[PDB]
């Protein structure tokens, strides 16, 4: 962790994929998902995509610590899952910043 922080908060965003056991499986456990993300403030970048990948990799990768932190590990599902909708709270939070960004 080179220096990020957190983002705001929200809703939990949903995202399909087309299969029961991974529109359902998202759905029985996104009880346990974030709800913020991890970014810097505009700072060395401005896209709004790749501004949400860098961000997403840091709050996920982060979730992944903090199990093997405790004594877990996450899976390649687990994380797939999280780059859906950590993308759509990263997005989400730009888009609610980058109004004001503008409409100065």
């Amino acid at each position: 962790l080179g220096g990020y922080m957190l983002g705001s908060a929200m809703s939990r965003p949903i995202i399909h994929f087309g299969s029961d056991y991974e529109d359902r499986y998202y759905r029985e456990n996104m009880h346990r998902y974030p709800n913020q993300v991890y970014y810097r403030p505009m700072d060395e970048y401005s896209n709004q995509n790749n501004f949400v990948h860098d961000c997403v990799n840091i709050t996920i990768k982060q979730h992944t610590v903090t199990t093997t932190t405790k004594g877990e590990n996450f899976t390649e599902t687990d994380v797939k899952m999280m780059e859906r909708v950590v993308e759509q709270m990263c997005i989400t939070q730009y888009e609610r910043e980058s109004q004001a960004y503008y409409q100065r």
